[PDB]
């Protein structure tokens, strides 16, 4: 395996890999890390381009994935993709796809022109219909995964999975010092535990002798490094290597 790897550069024909979304004021990271990686993989393994609906995942999976805006389980999300499939849907107010995200973008621990995020967010309804004007129907717009699996807490195997099949979803413990991340390789040194956070890992590298994972957060582009961040790799730091999940699209 190479010393560095950036899925964005390795699969130039898959622009979703470069995208950063905004989960808004809702604890839907579990759903976002999943639909983002799934969007990447659908393009990688059939290179069609589809903005997989975070709304569909967030609202229709139900208990199997956890508790909507109150948090969920990454592996459960990929299961939903294989069992019920996922329709298309872009950013809030984009009118792109069957079910665009219904929760407004906000400022995540940074100042900006958008309203500041306010944790309190209610899970939107599971509506099995597409926005007006969109074709085909909800049922016909479903994209299915043909496998849902968990990658071992093994640096090499995780790198190998990304290298071969594309970005994966992972999760780590968020402590307050992470909230102010701007650049460099993040290592937890201070701050209270905020809870588990699911994200999309799309590569790795070494910065100043420090091995890291290239990660895409779901807090818009004005947070962190253009929406992305790097975190220490190789020591299961904050559990970043403990809950990796992925899957392959059908056909
Ligand atoms: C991830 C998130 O979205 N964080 C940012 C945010 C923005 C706005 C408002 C709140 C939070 O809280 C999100 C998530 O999916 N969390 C998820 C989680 O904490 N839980 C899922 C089910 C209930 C809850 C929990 O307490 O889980 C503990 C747990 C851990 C392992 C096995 C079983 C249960 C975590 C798991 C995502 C990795």
């Amino acid at each position: 395996l190479p010393e560095s790897f950036d899925a964005r550069e390795q699969w130039p024909n898959c622009p979703t890999i470069k995208e950063i979304r905004d989960q808004g004021s809702c604890g839907s990271c579990w759903a976002f890390g999943a639909v983002e990686a799934i969007s990447d993989r659908i393009c990688i393994h059939s290179n069609v381009n589809v903005e997989v609906s975070a709304e569909d995942m967030l609202t229709c999976c139900g208990g199997e994935c956890g508790d909507g805006c109150n948090g969920g389980f990454p592996s459960g999300a990929w299961n939903f993709w294989t069992k019920k499939g996922l329709v298309s849907g872009g950013l809030y107010n984009s009118h792109v796809g069957c079910r665009p995200y219904s929760i407004p973008p906000c400022e995540h621990h940074v100042n900006g022109s958008r309203p500041p995020c306010t944790g309190e967010g209610d899970t939107p309804k599971c509506s099995k219909t597409c926005e007006p004007g969109y074709s085909p129907s909800y049922k016909e717009d479903k994209h299915f995964g043909c496998s849902s699996y968990s990658v071992a807490n093994n640096e090499k195997e995780i790198m190998a999975e990304i290298y071969k099949n594309g970005p994966v979803e992972g999760a780590f413990s968020v402590y307050s010092d992470f909230l102010l991340y701007k650049s460099g390789v993040y290592q937890h040194v201070s701050g209270e535990i905020m809870g588990g956070h699911a994200i999309r890992i799309l590569g790795w590298g070494v910065e100043n002798g420090t091995p890291y994972w290239l990660v895409g957060n779901s807090w818009n582009t004005d947070w962190g490094d253009n929406g992305f961040f790097k975190i220490l790799r190789g020591q299961d730091h904050c559990g970043i290597e403990s809950e990796i999940v992925a899957g392959m699209p059908c056909t």
